[PDB]
């Protein structure tokens, strides 16, 4: 079969920043102990991957990006007990090692074995597994799903329902579990709330579904692209507004609308001005503002600490607050039970070879999520 | 009998910034509808008062400062149903109007009628009640307790216990409520956790007490004044640190000491530099940092949003999140029920006439709380 042998397949490699992806043949070494090689069936295009092309998030190049995916277990290394070949699995971009301080706290999820903070670009043992033209190729968040086969650590992989529709379910890998857990787990939206969500992409639009599920009485959706509004309405927004229509700042407009500010505001975009506008617009004495978007490297916000003393809560979180390995299995089971649907978010399905066409649909706001099939 | 008209008494008026107080004769008009005129037994010098002297906190001048206090009710105005003459009372620096958005929400306590926000220096109906030399004098935070008599709004007064030692219990009116409540209500310190408290003043040592009441397993006290450590220890701090003994930044020292950071950090001082060190030293994936101190007017912090994205919660609160008319009696009842002792915090009891001396003690660092009696 292919077990124990080096595979040679196609993969999209980013050799330089602001350059297109090159689909090239690469060699994928076999799984060492406690690692798993997976065969990718579908991958979503998330904006974090774009942040590396653009140059906003620094990671060592050349690299194979990608992290929102679903596929089948091709082989397991020595010791892997949690999954067997043939199993359907989702690769997780934040490991749940189960043994660190973070993993043992019932409420923390940014495990210490992650590669998000200070990116090495390897797997958890410090070594890479992709070669292309003799050159060693770097990993990304220890998942690198823009390849036909990838090797991930065992604690970064979830085994999900064998009957799962893999080209729907890959969204639970990042975009959806993030969007919805922001509302339900991080901010902890209460029935009757008033919430604002800035940014209506695949992750922003799942924060709307999170608030609706929470029983929020009013969801205001903010975006400069008015074509996203119909979907936001369809998914739960009570109203959608576009900043460019007004002459006064969007935080003043929202305070004027909500009797002095919302109860919960979420920033799902990644830029400084919207994070500030999102703090300023929650109510001064009972609001919580949650940061979900990822900022450009080394950018600072000037905050007036008096903004916090009156009673505000400012906080952020990775992956919607989900412990990755326990969290994702259950969220896929709820999908099966028809507890929530994921169809409205997928607006385009393309073969993996068209990855660049997929990134261009994101750059024009023609797409919410584009799925790439292998 | 005075019930009915103007009283002439002594009060310390501050007519200019950085100029000493002057105990002068002022006239206190009788209480209007829903107001109360109180006879002052004892007042605590809190550092909020000195921020107005210095100019760090602005409010309209001339003014009679003071807010930490207890007295006996002389006459209540028409319509007053909560208190009656002869009752022991504590004026609250933050009203609990019972009817606004904030007041209706079970979490929030910063009532909308407060004068902390934008200071007018009047009572809730827009007018002043004091005169001195043919000129009207302003109120401070609607309480103005550095006067033998003062007039307050009914929703800013609490009826405490008849047998209450008004020279001890006056601390509950600000210092104790603030610091203890921060630990037990805003941060919500968990049994077994590890807290750090920056600032060992009157409010700061009350935070040490709350962290021990919530069950924090390690309470690290930070102060550049070594003479405060003994009391910190006495009250609960498992260890005391002085940032000048180090050649490395205090937040670094602290992370190295706690496996990457503290669970709960508190800044009870008011400098921007220490607010920064208090965010940085709590653990990036599970720590909560709380601002208690009041910052110098109009200064800004430059922070990186990534400090929050990993898992940090940053917040502020006033009155340790206690809702003032209901909370303050509950605490006095627990004091009377021998649940805690306010003894260690009082270090000097001077007669009111020596108020300028009490401010000097503060300014030299020899006092935790100085109580002025009438
Ligand atoms: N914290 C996490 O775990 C986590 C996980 C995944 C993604 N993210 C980050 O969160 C964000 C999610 O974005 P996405 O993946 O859903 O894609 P996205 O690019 O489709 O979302 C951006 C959306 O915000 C809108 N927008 C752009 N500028 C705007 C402005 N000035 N005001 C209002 N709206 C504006 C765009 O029109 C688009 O609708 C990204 O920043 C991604 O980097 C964070
Ligand atoms: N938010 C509120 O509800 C509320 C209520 C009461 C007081 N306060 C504020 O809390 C703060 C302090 O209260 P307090 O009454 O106990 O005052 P305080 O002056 O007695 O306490 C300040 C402490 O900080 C220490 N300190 C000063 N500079 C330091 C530095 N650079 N590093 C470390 N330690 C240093 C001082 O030695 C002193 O012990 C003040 O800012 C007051 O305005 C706020
Ligand atoms: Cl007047
Ligand atoms: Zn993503
Ligand atoms: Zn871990
Ligand atoms: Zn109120
Ligand atoms: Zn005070």
């Amino acid at each position: 079969s292919t077990a124990g042998k080096v595979i040679k397949c196609k993969a999209a490699v980013l050799w330089e920043v602001k350059k297109p992806f090159s689909i090239e043949d690469v060699e994928v070494a076999p799984p060492k102990a406690y690692e798993v090689r997976i065969k990718m069936v579908a991958v979503g295009i998330c904006r974090t991957d774009d942040h590396v092309v653009s140059g906003n998030l620094v990671t060592p190049l050349p690299v194979i990006l990608g992290h929102e995916a679903a596929g089948i277990v091709e082989s397991v290394g020595e010791g892997v007990t949690t999954v067997k070949p043939g199993d359907k699995v989702i690769p997780l971009f934040t490991p749940q090692c189960g043994k660190c301080r973070v993993c043992k706290n019932p409420e923390s999820n940014y495990c210490l074995k992650n590669d998000l903070g200070n990116p090495r670009g390897t797997l958890q043992d410090g070594t890479r597994r992709f070669t292309c033209r003799g050159k060693p190729i770097h990993h990304f968040l220890g998942t690198s799903t823009f390849s036909q086969y990838t090797v991930v650590d065992e604690n970064a992989v979830a085994k999900i329902d064998a009957a799962s529709p893999l080209e729907k379910v890959c969204l639970i890998g990042c975009g959806f579990s993030t969007g919805y857990g922001s509302a339900v787990n991080v901010a902890k939206v209460t029935p009757g709330s008033t919430c604002a969500v800035f940014g209506l992409g695949g992750v922003g639009l799942s924060a709307v579904m999170g608030c609706k599920a929470a029983g929020a009485a009013r969801i205001i959706a903010v975006d400069i692209n008015k074509d996203k509004f119909a979907k936001a309405k369809e998914l739960g927004a009570t109203e959608c507004i576009n900043p460019q229509d007004y002459k006064k700042p969007i935080q003043e407009v929202l305070k004027e609308m909500t009797d002095g500010g919302v109860d919960f505001s979420f920033e799902v975009i990644g830029r400084l001005d919207t994070m500030m506008a999102s703090l300023l617009c929650c109510h001064e004495a009972c609001g919580t503002s949650v940061i979900v978007g990822v900022p450009p490297a080394s950018q600072n916000l000037s905050i007036n600490p008096m903004l916090l003393l009156t009673g505000r809560t400012w906080k952020g979180a990775v992956y919607g607050g989900f412990k990755s390995k326990e969290g994702i299995p259950k969220l896929v089971a709820d999908f099966m039970a028809k507890k929530f649907s994921l169809d409205a978010l997928i607006t385009h399905v393309l073969p993996f070879e068209k990855i660049n066409e997929g990134f261009d649909l994101l750059h024009s706001g023609k797409s919410i999520r584009t799925v790439l099939t292998f």
